[PDB]
């Protein structure tokens, strides 16, 4: 065993922020921070109108009294809405009570290849947690059912929660996408119930490098050769072979120092392994793995945060 | 026949009233003053001899409120007292004792590749020029910035609301530029330190090339239009093999297709042929594909939408 698992942040601080938002006949989840509740704006749309909503007119049609916000877990509460606004694909509802359990937090956009934790919620109740990597095509391979919209994704730096994702939709191929908290959708997606052009996914090269380092840290290094491929040369190759371009980080550099294996050795290895594992395995796998980040490998195997 | 297309920025007056000079030690740059907050690049704290690998966490802890001098030069001049300081990603959040009386209605958003925004280029807190750029697919912009321009801001405008999307940070080796969003993340994989950085490959923005071909058709230049069509799905496979972004249609593109009667798929086919060479002909005075004008630019400037 590699010692790697899909590891999420503990979810308790975020659980204490989750609420149910109802607007007429629709209901979904919201995030209660300070005096604000964030939720997907399509809670305003009638179920027979999700294909072509005019969110501007829907917002005008609403009053503060049109929204009901309920906290179900912990100490239950019904929150009076005293203001409402739209930002991109999210609603910003102002409530009369500040969440007493508001954690230290920021809003940040997550980048392709980076990992974050998701708290899956239904009717304002947390039901599970998992971690995903933002794919190069700005989808995530998640697990979301009807009623999950408004479920949140986040990272944590120290005690500060960095909210990066609010769930909106499932694509035809079964992957998922949603909004950052500036209200933009990830990728080119729109929050309407129409089939949409979803872009080509790629192998995340930096994460494949991290995984090969995890294998070396486990004493599995049959694929390591003296041969090296430069970052520039690898990146020209990656463009032709459905890999993201490799951008080194201090986290990757720490793996290189610990193992004594240079990044360029693993970039050469990836080019060979992409043509076939030749009947061999790496960490029990016969294919490249890009769902573990350099930070994952440093933390889980080396204890370096 | 001049197309009627120019690089058209928003009037800058609303944003000029928000620019300030921020000085820390012997480093100076520009800041954005909204309500009681001044945003600026965090490398204002870094000594000029330390920019290659700054310890920004240690630098921030060493500062006091008195380390920062904030001055408004244009309009009604003022020297603003800093009463709090914090770091959000690659930006500093300085709290000042007086709210900007000229704060416009505003939001913070992230701009996506191919989208246009306006830039107010500033030096020592003084606006000096305005221009418009499109975010490149490698998350750089083709700007015009010199020493002292950091903290210059980019924005779009929806109605009277200014959507701030960019704070200038650096110039890359190839002469292009990049910066931060106001969540503090750098665009792309870039880091705000003075070191060599991998530059991802740029691509043609297919949606903008399509917009430009519609501009040509609207101007009576339609020799490249044929009955032949390429589907979006087929074009996007071709695009990944030819350094184009994948095409995602929008309502703005659809408006161009309806006005001209030329289907998107006809222009996707045309792009594929034109990319191999214009065969000695010109389109709107050019012998190569143009991707610096958006569907919205064409709708606004040519059809007057
Ligand atoms: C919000 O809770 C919900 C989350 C979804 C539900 C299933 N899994 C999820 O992650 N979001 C939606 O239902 C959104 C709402 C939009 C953004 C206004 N719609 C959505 O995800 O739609 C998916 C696709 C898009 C086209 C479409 O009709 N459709 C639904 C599928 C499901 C049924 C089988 C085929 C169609 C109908
Ligand atoms: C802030 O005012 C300033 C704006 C720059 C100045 C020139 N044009 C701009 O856009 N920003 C900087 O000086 C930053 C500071 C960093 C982020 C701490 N550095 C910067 O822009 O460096 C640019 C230099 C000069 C041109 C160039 O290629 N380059 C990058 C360095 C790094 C590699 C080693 C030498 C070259 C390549």
């Amino acid at each position: 065993h590699s010692g790697l698992v899909k590891m999420s942040h503990p979810s308790g601080d975020v659980e204490a922020c989750m609420v149910q938002v109802t607007c007429g006949s629709m209901t979904l989840n919201g995030l209660w921070l300070d005096n604000t509740v964030w939720c997907p704006r399509h809670v305003m749309c009638p179920a027979d109108q999700l294909s072509d909503p005019n969110y501007d007119a829907l917002l005008i049609s609403m009053t503060n009294h049109s929204f009901s916000v309920q906290k179900h877990i912990g100490a239950p509460a019904n929150l009076r809405v005293v203001g409402h606004a739209m930002q991109g694909t999210l609603l910003k509802l102002t409530v009369d009570v500040a969440n007493p359990s508001t954690p230290a937090y920021t809003f940040t956009t997550v980048k392709p290849g980076a990992a974050f934790s998701v708290l899956a919620c239904y009717n304002g109740r947390p039901t599970g947690t998992f971690t995903v990597v933002m794919r190069p095509n700005y989808t995530i391979k998640g697990s979301f059912l009807c009623g999950s919209c408004g479920s949140v994704g986040y990272t944590k730096e120290g005690s500060v929660i960095n909210f990066c994702y609010m769930h909106q939709m499932e694509l035809a191929n079964g992957t998922h996408t949603g909004s950052a908290f500036d209200g933009t959708m990830y990728g080119a997606f729109m929050d309407k119930q129409v089939h949409q052009v979803q872009l080509t996914d790629k192998y995340c090269s930096v994460n494949v490098v991290a995984w090969l380092y995890a294998a070396i840290l486990n004493g599995c290094a049959w694929f390591v050769k003296p041969n090296r491929t430069s970052v520039v040369s690898f990146n020209e190759w990656a463009l032709a072979n459905q890999f993201t371009e490799f951008v080194g980080t201090q986290s990757v550099d720490m793996l290189a120092v610990k193992t004594g294996v240079a990044i360029e050795q693993l970039l050469y290895a990836i080019q060979q392994l992409y043509t076939g594992f030749q009947g061999k395995q790496i960490l029990g796998s016969t294919m490249l793995e890009d769902e573990f980040t350099p930070e994952d490998v440093n933390m889980q195997i080396m204890g370096v945060v």
